[PDB]
This record gives structure tokens, sequence and C-alpha cells, in this order.
């Protein structure tokens, strides 16, 4: 059942973005890892004394990592003055950000009709406002609303139909072809203490449905747009378990509530983690243990009508998981976290199935995944 | 002539420290860039609920990566209970380091006779005390001094003839052997903003002498261990130039003095530069601007002795810089800085000559090359 209340018309995901202590280390690291070119920048060399910024791409997909310079480079400056690309931007916001959190997603941003009227419906609607719309170069709109924690919802409306006003096009010299295969952002997933105050607070000021799905540590609910294509799962701890739950060890490393993880869609998946474990070791992302071979040998009952001998023998090269629900198959696999702390992580999934384009979520989100891969655990030590 | 006058017994570089927001994707960026091998850790899988830090090694140059993590990680601990592999660390310190200056080497770390001893013995002589000798598992003792701005000088002592008691060696699995030819530290400068009191500070609580040298910005000396070994130049800014000065610049967006520049000596500074080049624009180290094809036929009248046509060729392919004192032939070439700030770089260095083993600063440190630099420029535009 889908009711398709949104309280204004929502696209896609735009961008996300990173609060950095140094946007370069982290945004060369990340490009490598996942196969992303760099694509525009906003910082000193393009007039910005305020914060350095870095746009990977990689097909639909757009990662941002932003620092801040000194502020006594832009003292002299004030919000009507300010050579920041991004208004919303603060020093002291920024800093403290990462000092609490380390590194991680400040902004889940959603491109949207018009982000001056999302900004006040949501605010209407009992959104948090964090940053005003203000509208750039007479072309692009953007606004923002808490989301939950230090993470904000930010809304982008763009005049026309280049990634903002003050951003330059990197120099092809610099902008290397990378390609792993990664092209859209599938869904983020956000970390709370309580997951029935966050999804009321949440879906009171988006009208976001719940997204239908079918002891792990956790409870969550999906959130998601009209047509379904903006998905925004959240998670709240379960106490009192036999392992400490990993939600409730996230929060404790994080200094509370924030994003968890990304999940980014592959057009072929085999091809992104093949690229991807290749570069692990040399200055790329680490992969979850993988599930033992039992676990490949019960794909056969499972998913044996989806994919052939060799695409599971494929699967289990690469440690990938699948599950599926009544209407798809998904095909995931988890990275480690991608920085110092046990909190941010990236997913990477393929959806087979669903086709009408194919609907958003196709297969869900992999929660069988957590009692399939405990079965196969005790099942492989027998 | 070199007096010999050090105050204690200094043996070679050790290490050098960088204070990161993370310390993960500044290591592994660095790994791919500079081919380094991960080879030691201290985290929160060691144990240690304060600080992470990562160690790569390339030869003899070891770079030590560090942040801090939560301090609520560690609050029941007081120093005599500390989690801390390394006992200078302050979270407050740290945090403060990385909001002022950005990305920067925090520690150039000497091994020395007897740690203990050239503190007391530094102090006595001037030096402001960073942290007190203080003994590891009864093997090592560490101490710090400051050297220039909030970067310190650390002294280490082995009872022994592994990295630091508390760290472990990295996994093979996660230690992929790169090796792009770096094998040690030649020298690391600082920039400040007075050069006659930071010469007059540093050779007091060393006595470490000048080492002889033979409008461009700076003003500069060296001072030198017993055996030349220890580098260390210090620079300060020339004023009313028509060009501003490169080290006033630093000190603006640095937030005041720090460490400039590390210089790697490569035993093959050829392969090292084919190496690093081929990564620049996949998660590596950009080059600074190459010299203009003038420069390299200068190179026959002024080094067509020592090298070959072939190998001056060479030199041009890879934007190689050349230089010779009265005693040596210097190969070198400086990276873009190495984060968001215009001021930390690296220089990569080979040295030919002055064998007995090769002397220290064998060749200079390239300071004919800003003029020659400048004649090339202008000979090239007619
Ligand atoms: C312990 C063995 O590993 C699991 O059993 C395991 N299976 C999973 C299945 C699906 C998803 C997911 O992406 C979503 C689930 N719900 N929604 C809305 C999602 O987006 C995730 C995140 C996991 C996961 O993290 N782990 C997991 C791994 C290491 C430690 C602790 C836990
Ligand atoms: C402008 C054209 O480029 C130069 O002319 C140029 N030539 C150099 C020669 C030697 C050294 C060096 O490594 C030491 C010099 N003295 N000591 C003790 C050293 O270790 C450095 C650091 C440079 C350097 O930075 N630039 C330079 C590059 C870009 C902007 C501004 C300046
Ligand atoms: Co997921
Ligand atoms: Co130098």
């Amino acid at each position: 059942k889908n009711p398709k209340s949104d309280k204004f018309k929502v696209k896609r995901f735009h961008h996300i973005e990173f609060w950095c202590g140094d946007a370069t280390n982290v945004a060369r690291r990340f490009s490598w890892g996942l196969g992303m070119r760099f694509s525009a920048k906003s910082d000193l060399s393009t007039g910005n004394m305020v914060h350095a910024s870095y746009l990977l791409t990689s097909g639909d997909l757009r990662f941002l990592f932003t620092a801040p310079y000194s502020p006594s480079l832009s003292a002299g400056e004030i919000k009507p003055t300010t050579t920041a690309s991004i208004p919303s931007f603060d020093h002291g916001s920024c800093r403290s950000f990462f000092s609490s959190h380390g590194l991680g997603v400040r902004a889940v941003a959603i491109e949207v009709e018009d982000a001056e009227s999302a900004f006040s419906i949501s605010v209407a609607n009992g959104a948090i406002p964090s940053s005003p719309p203000i509208v750039l170069n007479e072309a692009v709109t953007i606004a923002e609303v808490k989301l939950y924690g230090d993470v904000v919802l930010r809304y982008v409306s763009y005049k026309a139909e280049e990634f903002l006003p003050g951003f330059e096009r990197v120099e092809d010299a610099s902008s290397f072809p990378l390609d792993y295969g990664i092209r859209r952002l599938d869904h983020a997933v956000g970390n709370v203490p309580e997951l029935g105050p966050a999804l009321t607070y949440v879906a009171g000021f988006t009208g976001f449905h719940q997204f239908a799905e079918f002891e792990s540590g956790l409870n969550s609910a999906v959130l998601a747009s009209n047509d379904e294509m903006v998905l925004l799962p959240i998670n709240e701890p379960v106490h009192g378990t036999k392992r400490k739950s990993q939600i409730q060890t996230y929060l404790e490393h994080n200094e509370g509530a924030g994003l968890q993880h990304l999940a980014l869609m592959s057009e072929d998946i085999f091809r992104t983690l093949r690229e991807m474990r290749k570069r692990s070791s040399i200055g790329g992302f680490d992969f979850m243990p993988s599930p033992p071979p039992t676990y490949y040998q019960n794909l056969k009952k499972r998913v044996g009508d989806v994919l052939s001998d060799d695409q599971i023998k494929e699967c289990e090269e690469l440690g990938i998981l699948v599950d599926r629900d009544d209407q798809g198959t998904l095909l995931q696999i988890f990275t480690k976290p991608l920085g110092d702390r046990p909190t941010i992580f990236i997913e990477i999934i393929q959806r087979v199935g669903c086709m009408m384009y194919q609907s958003g979520g196709c297969g869900g989100f992999g929660k069988g995944n957590f009692s399939e891969l405990f079965k196969s655990i005790e099942e492989y030590e027998k």
C-alpha cells in the first residue's frame, strides 16, 4: 500500500555531503576506492575563502567532500559578502560536527520541484529548520532541515531543465575517468536511539510513507517518497541481546544519532566488487568477512531460479549476499567502516526484477540475510 | 666547518607523525600515492581507546598518522591507566592542532641514545618542554620538546639493539608490499616568521651546527647533527618582493609557523617519479608544473659530466630539477600541497657524490634552482 502522501514534489537523491577535516585526502581515497571521477570543485582556486569542496561522480551518484579553511581567510566577510559556494556552511558547525562524530555524512540531499516551498511546507509540518532557502545566482535554490542527529535533509531545486553555482568543472588532466559500475544512490540509512519518534518526526514533515518489508540487534522501518525512489531507512538498537547491538555500538562511537550506511546501486555488481576488491589493500575499501560456503550451497534452493550455478559461484568468489522478497531479488555486500570509527560504512547493491524501468526497493533491503547468515554459520560449524 | 657540538648523541630520523582528523583515509591515500606499506597499528582493535594510529613504511622512512577517538571512549581513564600507546597524545591538543593548521606534521622524531638525557640536556639548554620522558614497557623511552609553532621534536631511545610498545604488526592480507623506491627521510623543513630567533632557540638546545650552503622570497639556514644525517632547514619570508613570498602564504594559511616540507630520499628517483606520476590522478599526489625545455637544454652545460644525455632526457620526461654544489649533484622535485591548504608538501630527492656510505647533504638543497628556474623561464619566453 502506497498512499502517495508526499507534502511536496520530490524527484531523486541528488548528492551526499561528507564533512571532513581534510577534503582532499578523503576525496582522493574515495575516488580510487569506489571508482568515482573528480568532476567539480569549489575552493581557493575558485575564489572560495571559506571551505574546500570536491565533488566525485559515478553515473548519477554524487559524493561531495567539504572541509573548512582557517576562519582568518574570510574574517572580513559577512553572509551578504560570503565567498562560500554553499551558504549553509559554517566553520563552527563543521568543526563541531567532525570533532563530535569524525568523518561522516552531514547532508542527504534530494532534488525537489521548489526548495523554498519544500522548506516552508516541511517547517509548517514540524521540521526543525537548519538553513533557510537561499537562491544561488538566480539559478538554484537550496534549503536544509534537520533529519536526525546532526544530519540534515537538503532540498535542491533548479530553474533549468553545473553542480552548484560557483563550482567549477574539473580539468580533464586532473579528472581520470574511473568507473567500476556504480550508478546511483539507492538508499541512505540512519541510526537513532528511538525509532518511533524519529519516524513520526520525518514522516510528519515530508509525508513519506512506510515502505513494506517482506533478534538481530535492531528494529527498523523505511520511509519512501511517492514513487519510492527516495528511500530512507531508520534503525534503533535492541538492548539486552546476547551479542551487543551494532546500532548501539554506532551510537556510542558516533556520539549519538547519524547516518549509518549508504547503499550504492551498481549496474554490474560483479564488476564493481572485482574492481573494489583489487584495490582494498592499496588505498581502497575493505569488505566484511565473507559468509561460509554453506551460505552459498543454500543459495541453490533460495534463488536457483534467478541465478545460474556460475552466477552463484561468482557470488561466492566475491562474498556477495543474496536476498529475495515476493517481488524481486537483491544482491548486496557491505564494506568495513569508511574511516577510523566503527560508524559509517557503504553497501553495494544490485536489484533484479520489478520491471514496468525498475520500481524502487525491488527485493527489499536484505533483512532475510540476518537469519540466513546465522543459519549458514551454524550449519558450517557442523 | 663542522664543530660537532651536539649536546647529546643523535642517531637518525626515526619517524614523522601527522595529526589527522581521520587517520584511516589519510594513511590509505599516502600509502597508494607514495608506495608505502602498512606495517603497524594502534587503535580500537589493539585496545587503544584514545587514538587511532597507523604506520606506513618504505625502507627506513616511517610515516605515522594519528587521529583522536571520541573522548567518551576513554572518559574513565587517567594517565596512569591510559590505553593510549603514545602517552604524549592529548585529545584537546590534537583537535586544536588540526582545527588551527589542518593536516600537517605534529612530530619530527629522531632516535637518540637516551631520550631522558636528551630531554633534560635540551631543557637545561633552553628547550621548551612539551612531554616529559616516559618509559614504555621498560623498552622504549619517548620525550618531546617544542621545535617551532605547534611542531615538536620527539626523542626516542631503545634499550634493544616493534615500532613502539602497544603497536601491532599489520597482517599480511592488509599489508600490500608497495614500493616505489623511497628509502629514508633526508631533511625536514620548517617555516617561521623570524629565522634568527628560531635558529638561536633550536641550535641552543641541541648543539646542532649550521650546515654550509654553496630575492626568491625567503632566507634560510640548515641545522645539522654531528654526522650531518639529521638536517633541519628553517625558512623565514622576505617581504616587499614583486611576487608574494610563498613562506608568507604558508604562515597565513597554516595560522603560523609549522613544518613546510619533507624531503624523501629515493634509491632511484626516476622509478619513484614514474610510479608516483602514474597515480597522480587516481588517488596519489600531484607535482608542481614542470620547468620549460630551456631548463633541460641548460642542463648539458651544468651537469653534462654527471648525467648522460638520456639520463637528462629522463629528467625532462619527469619534470626533475637538478642542482650541484662543490661536492655533489642533487636531483629533486616537489609535490603540490598534500592536503586542502597551500602549506605542507613533499620533495623527492636523490643525491650523487660524496662517497666515503654517502655523507649528509651531498649536493646541498637546490638553492641554485631558484635562479636557474627564473633564468630558464625568461629564456623560454624568448
Ligand atoms: C552478523 C552477520 O552479518 C549480518 O547478519 C548482517 N546482515 C545485514 C542485512 C541487510 C542490511 C541492510 O542494508 C538493511 C537492513 N535493513 N535495511 C533497511 C537495510 O538497508 C545490513 C546493514 C546487514 C548488516 O549490517 N549485518 C551485519 C554485519 C556485521 C556486524 C553486524 C551486522
Ligand atoms: C618559483 C619556481 O620554483 C622555484 O623556483 C622553487 N625552487 C626550490 C629549490 C629548492 C627547494 C628546497 O627543497 C630547499 C631550499 N632550501 N632548502 C634548505 C631546501 O630544503 C624548494 C622548496 C624550492 C621551491 O619551493 N620553489 C618554488 C615552487 C613553487 C612556488 C614557489 C617556490
Ligand atoms: Co541497506
Ligand atoms: Co628541500
